[PDB]
This record gives C-alpha cells, sequence and structure tokens, in this order.
C-alpha cells in the first residue's frame, strides 16, 4: 500500500477573483515513492524530462495521476521530470500554475481575512497513501505587503486525511478511502489603499453633507441637498467601477448607503423644519440646529454597525 | 444494445454570462458498461490513466464518445481513467470544466429564477442506451448563498429520453433514436445586494425628486428639476455599468425609466402650473400642491407594474 | 470528379462583435461521399470516432479538408466521427464552434438588418465537388426573440457556386475552379430594449431642454443651459459605455448630436434674445417665445433625418 | 542555394491594439520551390493535407520553417497542404491568423497615417533565398471604409532584402545573411466618427464656456464657471473611456486641455475683472467685454497648434 | 560538467500588468554546448526544425530543459531548431513569448523606475553549467520613448550565479547547486502623458477650488463648495478608471486626496468664518481673506509630500 | 579597440574586478554610478556615450594547475562595460572636408 511523500513549493499567489471565489497559484509539486530497484546508466540516478516521461509509461512505468481537487480546470503544467533511482525510489517533479477555488467571505471587504488552500489527492488510488506533506513558502510578513496586496498570518497548516466517498462504494466493496493532502495558508487584506483613498473621502463627503444645516435660507438647504445627492451617486459609481464586484454588500458598500441615508433624512428634516410651525412659515427654531446633532446621531448609529 | 450507467458529480457552478446565456460547470463524469471479460494482472481490476487510455483504444478497446449536447465549445478535460474489470465491466471516469448553454429569461431581473442544465448524449450511437442517471450535488439551501450568488430550490431533476433526429434518417433506415440524459438544477438569484444597493437608492432618488414641489418659487422648481434629471442620468449610468448587460429591460431598468418619467412629468406640471392662470402670472393654487399627490400617482402606477 | 453532399445543423448564433464584424456559430457539419467499397466487421457500417480517424488516414483513407472561407481563425472542433459503409460511401460528422466574418453595416443601429453567413469550400480540391447543401435550423420568428436579441426574416438561402481564383492559375493550367457552398441567414435586431431604455430617455431630455424658454429671467435661462449641457454629456457617456463600439455614427449617436445642437442653439437664441433690442436691455418680445417653435423646428429637422 | 517563390493572400486586417502597437491579419501564404523529381500516383501532382504533412517530413521531405519575424506569439495555423509535383517542384500552402507588430505613432490621433507590415524570413536558412514575393489584396479605396475603419492609400510595397545578423557570425564564418520578404500596406484612419461625435461636441462645450462672460453679475459668472469646469471633467471622462488608451497625448487629448485652460483662464479674468477697479467694487468696464476676445485668442492659439 | 553558452535576443517588452506585477517579453533564446562528435550528411552541420527535434531526443539526443524561473505559466514557443555540428557542438535555438514576473513598486507612480528581469536555469541539472550569458537588445534612449511608454536607462546587467536550494538536499547528498543566469534591464516611465493630461488638469481644478474665497456672500461660498466637491469626485472617477489599478496609493492618488482635503477644509473655514463673530452675523474680517493664504498653506504642505 | 572606422568610432570602455586569491569569496552584486548625460556636452567632450550600465559578475575557470587545489578554482569576476561613440565633428569639419576639396 504505497507510501508517497509530497512537497509543494509555492512561488506566487496572485489574481484573486472575488466573484468566482478563485485565486492563482504558481509553484512546483514533488512526489517521491520507492519502487522495484532497476539498473540505471552508470549507477547515477536517471533523469527523464517532459515528453520522454510519457514514453517511459508506455513500458509499464507507473506514475500516479495526482489531482488538484480544488483547481478550476486542468492547470498549466510547465516542465516535468522523473528521477529514477537505482535502489528503486522515484521522484516526480513538475511546475504548475492553476486557478484554485475555495470559499471566500468578502463581506468585511477592505478588512478581509482569507484562507488560500491546495487540496491534492490521487485520482484513482485508495491504498496508495500520502506519506507526509511539506510546503515550502519563502516570504515574510508583516513586511513588503505594503507593495504587496495581502498579509499572511499563519505559515504552514497541513493535514493528510482520508476521504470517504460513500457513493457507489459497492463498485468496490470495503475500500473507497482516498488519501488527501490539504494545504492552507492564511492571509489578511492590506486595508491601507482602500481607507486612505475610499473610506476617508466618503466620510468627508458624508460630513460635509451635514453642513447643509448651516445654510441660512430653506431654498438654499433643500436645493443644496440635491447636489449632495448627486455627489453620492457620483461617488457610488466611482466606488462600484474600481472595487471588486461581489454578490453581497461590502463595508464600503454599507457606508455608501449611509450617505444616501443622511442626505435623504436631511431633506425630510429640512422640509419638516419648514412645515412644523406656529404660523404658516416659521422654520422650527431648535430643529434646524441639529447642526451638531446629525453628526452625533450618525456616529451613534455608526457604532452599532460594528457590533 | 449496450446498457450504460452514468453518474455526474457537480463541483461548482459559476460565472454566468447573461448575454451569451451561458454558465460554467466543473465536475466529474462516470460511465459504466459491461464488456467481454478479459484477463487483468492479478485478478484485481486494471486502471488506465490519461494518455494510456488512447493507446488501449488503438488495440480495439471501444470507448464511446459521450457529447455534451449543450456545451458551448469543447470542454476542458482534466484527468481521465479507465477501470477495466476482469469480469468485463468498464468504468470511464473523467473530470471536466465546460461552458454550457441554456435558455435564460433575465427580465425580472434581481429576482430571477433560472434552470442550469446538462444534456449528455452519445455522439454516434442509437442502440447504445443510457441505463440510469445519478447526479451527486453536495450543497445546502436556503443557506451559505448569502456568501453565494444563487439559491437552489430543487435538487435532482432527471430525464433519459429518446431523441428523434428525423433528418436523413434514411442514412440508416429504422434506427435514429439517440439516448439523451437531461440533468436540470433549479436556482434563484439572491435579491439582497441589488435591493440593498440599487433598488433602494433609486427609490430615494425618485422620492426626493418629488420634493421639488416644496420649493417656494417657480424658477426654483423648474431649475432644480434639471438637477434631478442629471441625478437620474448619473444613476442610470451607475446602474448600467455594474449590472449585467442584456437585450431586454430589467426591473431596475424600468424603475430607471420611472425616474426619467416622474421628473419629466414634474417639469410639465411645474410649467403648466405657472401658465394655467386667471392673471398673467399666478401659479395654480391647488396644483403645485400635488406634493402628496405625485407620490400617490407614482405608487399607484407602481402597483400595476407588478400585475 | 468526386460528388460530396453536405448538411449543416446550426445550434446557436451568438456574440456578435460589432467592431470586428464577427459572430459566433455553434453547430455540426456532415459530409457524405461514396468511395471504393470495403469490408466492415459484420456487414453493419463501421464507426470511427475522433483520434481513431487520423489513424485511418495514415492507411490511405482520403478525407478532404473542408475550409470555412469566412471563419476568423481555425475553429474549435469538438467531436468527429467517420461512418464507413460497406458499399463504399463515407460520412464525416463533426461539431464545430467558430467565429465567422461577414460584411455588416451597423449605421442604422437599433434597427439593424444583418445577414449571418457561412462559406464552406474544400481546401485543396477543384474536381471534388459539393453535390448539394442542406441547412437545418430549428427556431421560430417572430417569437421568443423578445428573450432573444435578433429577428430572423428569411430561412434558407443556399448557393453552391464556383470560385475563379485567377492568380497563378498556370501553377495548374485549365483547372482552378473551387466549389463553394454559401449559406446565409437574414436577421433583424430587436429594437425594443434600445427604444424603451435609450431613445426615449434621450427624447425626454431633449424635450425638457426646450422648457428652458419658459424661465422668466435671462440669467435663469443662460445658466440653466449649462446644466442642460452637462446632462447631455452625462447621457452621451452613459450611451457610449453600454452601446457597441463602432467606427461610424449610429442613429442614437446622431440624436446625441441633435441634443448637443438644440442646446447650443438655445444658448445663442437666449443670448441673442437679450441683445436684439430697442433699449439697452429688452429681451426681444416674440423671440423668447420660440417656446413652441423650437420643438417644431427640431421636429421638422427630425423629419428630414429620415429621408 | 534554393530559390523560393512566395505569395501572400490577405483576407482581413482587423483589431488594432494602440497600446501594444499591434494588429491582426488573416490570410493565406504560399511558398514554391523546385526539388528533386519524384514519382507521384498517376502523373498528377500529389496532395498532402494537414497532419499527413508532418509524416512526410519524418521520411526526409524538407519543408523550411518560414518565420513571421514580426508576429507576436506563434500564430493560429488553420489548414495546410503540400503539392508535390512529379517534376520536383513543391508548393506549401497554409492559412494563418496572427497578431503582428509594428511601430505606430498615434499622436495625431483621429487623423492617423499607419503602415501595416508583414516580414517573412526562413528560420534556419541563409542560402535558401526568397525568389520573388507577391501579395494579393482584393479590396478598394476610398469607397466602403465609411463602413470600414481605415483608408488604404498605397497598394503593394514589397522588398526581399538580406539581413546581416553580425552576432556570433563566427558560429558560422562568412555566411549569416538571411533572405527577408517585407510586405507593407499604408492606411489612414477614417476621421468621420471622431469629428462628428467627439471633436465637434467638445468645441461647442468650449464655445458655450465663453458665454460665461455674458452673465450680468460677477457671482453669476464665477459660479457658472465651476459648472463649466464640471462640464469639461465630465467630457474628459467620456472621451477617455471610449477612445483608445495610449502613452501620449492625442489631438483630442490636447483639445481637452484647451477646455480646462479657457475655463480656468475665465475664472482668473472673471475674478481679476472684479478687483481691478477705481473704487472697491467696480467690474473693470472693458475687460468683462472679452466676450468676443476670448474666442479670438483661443482660435489664434488653435492655429499654432497646427504648425 | 557540461558548459553551456547562452544568448538571449530581446525583441519587445510590452503590456505591463501593474496589479499582477507582470510584463510580456518576446524574443529568441540560444543554447550552445559541445557533445560527442557525430557524422552529419556532407560535413555541413545538420539542422533539425520543430517537430523533428522531439524525434531526435527519442534516439538519445540529450537536450536540457531550460526553465524560465520567473515566467508566469509555460511560455508560447514559436519555432525551434537544433544545429548539430560534426565536431560535436550543438546549438538549440528557439523563439519564445512569455509573461514574466518581478517585484515592481508603482508608488511613485507617473515617475516610475522599474527593472524588467529574466531568470533562466536548467530544470534538472546542477553540473550542467551556464558558461557565459549574452543579451542582445537593439534600441535607443532617451529617444523614441516619447512614442514608447518606457525609458531604458541601463543596457545589460548579467549574473550567472549558483543557487542553493537547501530543502531535501539529502535527496542527493553534496550536490544541489543550480546554475542561474539572471538578466535585468532598468527602465523609467515616460511621465509626459500623465503630467500633461492628469497632473495638470487636477491642479487647475484644485487652484480654481481656492477661488471660492473671492465669492462675495456666504451662501455663495458654502453652496459653490459642494459643486467643487462634485468636481473632485468626478475627477477621481476619471482618474481611477483610466490609470493602472494598484493596491497602494500612487502620487496622482495622493494629489486626489489633497483636493478632497482643501475643499473640506474650505467648508470648515467658510462656516467657521460665519460664526466666529462679534455680533450674531459678521463674517470674520481677516479670515475670509485667506485668499492668498490657502494657496501658500497648500504649497507648503505640498513641499513636505516630496521629502 | 578597433579604430579602422576612425573619425566615426564606436568603443567600449571596460573594468574587470576580481579577487586576487579567493574563489569562495564571491561578488554579491555590482553597482556602477555614472553621472553624465548624452547626446549633450560631448561637443566639448571627445566621446558620445550610448549605453549606461552593463554589468556581469561571472565565474572564471582558470583550468591551468587546478590540481594545485582540486575541485575549486572558479573566481568571481565583476565585469563593467560602458559604450561610447567618437565625436566625428572636428575630424570632418577640419580633416575630411579639406581633403575632399583638395
Ligand atoms: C508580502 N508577502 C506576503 C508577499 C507574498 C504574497 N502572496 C499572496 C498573494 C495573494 C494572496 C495570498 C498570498 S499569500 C502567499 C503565500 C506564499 C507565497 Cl510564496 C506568496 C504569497
Ligand atoms: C448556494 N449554495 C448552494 C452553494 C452552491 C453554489 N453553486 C451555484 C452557483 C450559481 C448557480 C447555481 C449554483 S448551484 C450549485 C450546485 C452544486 C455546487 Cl457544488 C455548487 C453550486
Ligand atoms: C430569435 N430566434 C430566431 C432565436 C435564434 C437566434 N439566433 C441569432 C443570434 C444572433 C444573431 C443572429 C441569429 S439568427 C439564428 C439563426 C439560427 C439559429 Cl439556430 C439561431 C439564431
Ligand atoms: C474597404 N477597405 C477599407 C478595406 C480595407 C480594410 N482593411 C484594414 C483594416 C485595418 C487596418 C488596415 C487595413 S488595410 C487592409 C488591407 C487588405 C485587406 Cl483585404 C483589408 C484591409
Ligand atoms: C525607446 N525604446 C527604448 C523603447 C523601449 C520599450 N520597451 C519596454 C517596455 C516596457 C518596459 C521595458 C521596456 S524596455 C525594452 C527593451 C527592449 C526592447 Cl526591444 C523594447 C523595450
Ligand atoms: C558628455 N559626457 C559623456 C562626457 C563624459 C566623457 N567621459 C569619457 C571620455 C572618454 C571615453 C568615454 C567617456 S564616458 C564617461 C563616463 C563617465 C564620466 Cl564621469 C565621464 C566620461
Amino acid at each position: 500500500p504505497v507510501d508517497v511523500s509530497v512537497s509543494i513549493f509555492i512561488n506566487k499567489i496572485y489574481g484573486v477573483n472575488t466573484l468566482e471565489q478563485t485565486y492563482k497559484v504558481d509553484g512546483y509539486i514533488v512526489a517521491q515513492w520507492t519502487g522495484k530497484p532497476r539498473k540505471t546508466p552508470g549507477d547515477k540516478p536517471l533523469i527523464v524530462e517532459n515528453t520522454q516521461i510519457e514514453r517511459w509509461i508506455n513500458n509499464g512505468l507507473w506514475v500516479p495521476a495526482l489531482e488538484f481537487i480544488n483547481v478550476v480546470g486542468s492547470p498549466d503544467t510547465g516542465n516535468k521530470r522523473l528521477m529514477l533511482f537505482p535502489d528503486g525510489r522515484v521522484i516526480y517533479n513538475a511546475r504548475f500554475l492553476g486557478s484554485f477555488s475555495n470559499d471566500m467571505d468578502f463581506r468585511l471587504f477592505p478588512f478581509d481575512r482569507q484562507q488560500f488552500v491546495l487540496e491534492l489527492e490521487p485520482f484513482s488510488y485508495n491504498n496508495q497513501q500520502l506519506r507526509f506533506s511539506d510546503i515550502q513558502v519563502y516570504t515574510e510578513n508583516i513586511d513588503n505587503e505594503e507593495i504587496d496586496e495581502w498579509w499572511i498570518r499563519g505559515k504552514a497548516s497541513t493535514h493528510i486525511s482520508d476521504i470517504r466517498y460513500d457513493h457507489l462504494s459497492s463498485v468496490q466493496p470495503n475500500q473507497n478511502e482516498f488519501s488527501r493532502i490539504t494545504v492552507r495558508i492564511d492571509a489578511v487584506r492590506n486595508p491601507s489603499y482602500y481607507l486612505w483613498s475610499f473610506i476617508l473621502p466618503l466620510g468627508l463627503i458624508i460630513a460635509a453633507s451635514w453642513s447643509v444645516f448651516w445654510l441660512e435660507s430653506f431654498s438654499e438647504r433643500l436645493q443644496t441637498s440635491f447636489t449632495l445627492m448627486l455627489t453620492v451617486v457620483a461617488y457610488a459609481f466611482y466606488t462600484s467601477n474600481i472595487l471588486p464586484r461581489l454578490p453581497y454588500t461590502t463595508v464600503i458598500d454599507q457606508m455608501i448607503i449611509a450617505g444616501y441615508g443622511s442626505i435623504f433624512a436631511a431633506i425630510l428634516l429640512i422640509i419638516f423644519a419648514h412645515h412644523r410651525q406656529a404660523n404658516g412659515v416659521e422654520d422650527d427654531l431648535l430643529i434646524q440646529r441639529c447642526r451638531l446633532a446629525f453628526p452625533l446621531g450618525f456616529l451613534a448609529i455608526g457604532c452599532v454597525l460594528v457590533i
């Protein structure tokens, strides 16, 4: 029941696809397993590069297909080599680049925590078993990820479990448990760019929105309101175009509704101030001095969005 | 007249293409059919992985090409294995990723009901017949589909019918019936994001549009109208850019016309109020108090949009 | 001089590319031609699927390369079969998906008439001749094409002509005429979406533009003009982004200039009204009552845009 | 030292890529060269289609790899045939589609002159020499290209020169000159669409910008300026999105700065008028009558942009 | 321990991908290494083109797989030839096009300095050693890079170092040092386009923003502020859409915050001016004459952004 | 230096640095800082530099008496090379031309 050692060198993780819940991983994979001894030229181990490998299989060299369970579509394989040893053992080494899938919650958008994962498992073998898994990452955190998009937190999580597959296990009674290496790296999004260039401007806009109450007239207030309205619609548009498209509301996306809100509540106040009067036309004395009472009310409701 | 058992494990449905009426499906397919017994090494069944399979065909192993009738372009095949059994039976197992086509009505829009479908049928065989179909989906609904885009309603819809193809059935008299497995999954779009972030803002915009009648002057009313106009055009653009492009009007798209409408109706009243007079310049007394009569008229016309 | 029968099943025409003058067509092609009789296993005709076909060619089976004259780049071929008959005749059957080219005039944009076309012709044969062509389309019109983008008018246009190719016909004296099947389907664009959601809003905008003459002041008129100016630029942008990019002016694109026009003519009038006077400042009495004379002049010029 | 005749049929030139300086060309290529006579079936020349060609090379048929020096990435080869003649001569014929590169100056912009080019040269042969080159285009100019994007001026430029490659010419002393066919067709951009739909609207906007001086007040003038400012920013955005992205300023791009300029110059004037006075607040009498002096100054500076 | 000479002809570097930190490089690679002498037809060296090469390996011709360490996905190989010499030496010559990865700091932005890099290294050989590396670039700078996006500063830079790979070096004791050629070209971004068309317009906008202090009223000042606000949001959108997307703030991106800043500070002053008074309503005399004190304060803070 | 195209030269000025007695002491990275400008003042100056920065840092074999120390005789050599063009003004304006007239 073959023991297989596996090593995964991860070279680059890039191009998240928020909508498809998808990321790209470039790296090498290495499998090692000891077979029946053989005679090699010299006694040096033998090297078999690319095209030559498939020919060695036509002569009964077994090389197991190891599938990336969580890759979306067959990956781009660059180079592959076999290392056939005189004492039997065999090393398969190949570089890969593949788009891998995992569940990704982006609802806390500019402040994400994500988990990029590789799942390896033999394509047709249940008593060929993954001996031990080793993942070699060569980076550093917190560091260059001001230039880079993501903050890795954890280093190395491995598993190597057994998968059941209870469906048509009568196709082969008593044996349908496959050996699955699971590799998972934890990462955090770099919330600098999105605050310094999206969160902050929106707040200033929402703040300056409240300055509508320091307009003297009423016509001034209500008319100006509509310009604020436009300002948000403009800023929502700017937001939507550049930010990653999703099927839920992000934190930024919530703040954008808060804008739409404060402004439309202003209009109501601005108008109800006018027509809650003692005569026909007296703006209600205290009410349009919600000048430093809208900011408080907004900030109070902006402390329950957090919890 | 060969019996073929089929099983389809569905791994992920993603990337709808509203314009092309198209979706992507990643999963495995398994075919089982009993052939002339053979000697396998040992008596254990024989495994034939990838490249090796095509070689077994060159020696007279028959393996039927099973076509995805409704796939748009030949799909990406990842790994394939044969399981040759000593008692004859044979298992073809392969992972696929393909862009599939089906009719899709998106007119409702953010409140969709769609039907993702697979159609399998042998490419050149009419008395080789699909024994039974089993589809294995491993998800859950109503559930994680706040993080996910779609709400599946049904689980398992199957078909296994006979297709006629009456065109040049004299090419082979009396026999042109192909066995077609049809698999169809029902799903609902998640109408959260689009309400919370598109429907609602537009309503507020349309609502605040009506507040034009609470402007005192006429110049104030008529001038402000044009800013409301701009506000809709802005919001139509924002809408159009982010939402899926289609060749018909969505619900949102109608609401956008309702905006364009109310605002232009306002303009007419606002102006007709001014010149429907007893003197040269008297704004008509009751009319510019359609303040809480436009909201009713719009809302009345917005309850016949539903039925 | 070989006779070849051809039939073309058209499964889907999708993804027009206005700039490249290009459309996508998914379907099957079948060629039939009678060769030297042969012995098949049993007496049942022999089936040769995919990879196996190329092997049968290495043994001297002639299978002509049929080229799609007007396909842009070699198409995606999915499955192919040979049907070798004991009495000689041979059937080639294969599914294709390809991006095809044809001349396409889009100057009447939302109200198009187009002609989607396939041109088939053998790649190296002049006395192998296309016997008869049959095209099998299974749709219906006027019908589901509210859900679908296009309205097919004609059904079946076929040709099968002979192409001259007079360049280096001394490479082979007296014989350079190739047999070219021409298939062409006529279709009309569904002008609903573009009217109900683009043409109409623009008209309301242009209409409301004229309401500028019902402003009392001159400062009111001239200033408001600049907001109208903004509105068109906004609406031009919205138009351009969503509509298909082209190298000529569409109908919509002209109407957008008509907007740009009426508004800039207003400014001139609005200003010329102010200074075409008897005293220093008298707005010319009749002129700023081109209130219901710009609409007529615009509508008069909008009845010569048609013829 | 083999003589090779070449003919290039150009079927379609489409999809310019302004940033990459890149275009697509679909067409056929034909190479002819006389070899050692051979026995053909019959005495009719022998036809060898596609896959079969590579098999004939395995038996010592020499077929020179002809490289497209200026193609970006190996091109899409559609169909290929050999024509083996009994008298020796051999004809290679294949259809190609490839993305070709050339230096492209887009600074003029909507009034471009460009030169689309093919450069052919053998990949490993210096005394195999391109006998004569022939290019077959079947179009017409001026004519259609109101429907088409480009105006071809010249017809046929050919070269067939010798390339030096002085780098490691000691790898093979005395012989490193390769025979290079050069084909180049000259074309002009169709400056209708961009004038009628971009150039023109911008001028009207810039013109209407100047009408700011016919506002009576000063507050009217200065405030309106900012709407003009917004108006340009709006139109700059519209321009940028639709027009081809570049790393230099186009003519349109300059015109857009001219807008930004006149409007900001207006602001300066409008304000300097107010505070260049004999009292505290007297708008300078002649200066705010730069009404028909800004138009002249702009048009004067717009006649030195040309030379 | 094989000596390998390498030459790299670089034809074109294009299509930077700011987000993925990625660039495209098309060129040829040449490897030369002297093997056991052989008999060639004639005594002329033998040429082996494309497909024929792979056949020569099946007969024991060793051709080392040389990997591009920093290429993202296996590159597009166009044509390849072997030049087998009678005296043993062998030349591998092939054209490639590949997307290569390198670290790229885009924070400066329109005034970038970048370093485009190739890393070549044998895929399975440590005592096969890269003798010497030669890179052939044929351009000129400062020069056409007004038409071209980038200004190359340096010419060459080579390395040829030894890489350790200390992970599972017990797989082969005492020998795991691979020979890596490193090529790096230095380049500068051409900051003309981004200054002349982005930096400048923004400044004029920000400058004209300050002209808000020369408005007479207070209602005029505060209301106009909101139009300036809109103007920046507009310009941010325009900026964001066209400029390369990044995960950090560019220089332009900072300037956009400076706009958002000055305008919101204006609002505060404009409002604080009104209610820092001796009576109920006296605008503070000196303060609203920060007319030529905001420009200075902004320019003072804009000289600490540099250092 | 090839001077056969004299008044119209292209030359390559080069530095080669390498440790005098060390093979596993290795030149980590090389950086060369030139502070000039071209085409420019080189009407006053004799030469026109074209390229800026060429570096190498290779390993030199020295296969002669490598048994003096078996298995280790590869020295780390920085190579720096600058490309330059001769200023063909003076020699044309004052030599080429007069001779043609003659
Ligand atoms: C600043 N350094 C974190 C840069 C590394 C960025 N990189 C990455 C990118 C996007 C999402 C997640 C990751 S994690 C990761 C794990 C291994 C390796 Cl080799 C690279 C990465
Ligand atoms: C929403 N949760 C049910 C998650 C499922 C998302 N996913 C999906 C996406 C778009 C449209 C339809 C579906 S159904 C489906 C069926 C099987 C699998 Cl494996 C994935 C999916
Ligand atoms: C609207 N119903 C006619 C549905 C068909 C639409 N479809 C189509 C799409 C884009 C452009 C032209 C066409 S025509 C056509 C011809 C044959 C077939 Cl099989 C499909 C199509
Ligand atoms: C009607 N005529 C304008 C046709 C020319 C259009 N087409 C083209 C497109 C973009 C850039 C350059 C060209 S030139 C050209 C040369 C040969 C052929 Cl076959 C087509 C073209
Ligand atoms: C003015 N000419 C130097 C243009 C250089 C543009 N091009 C380039 C593009 C993007 C990043 C780096 C470079 S460098 C380079 C090196 C060789 C060649 Cl062939 C082209 C380039
Ligand atoms: C116009 N500038 C090129 C003047 C430089 C002349 N100078 C020089 C002289 C003879 C041959 C080559 C050079 S290059 C060079 C590189 C660096 C420095 Cl610091 C001086 C020089």
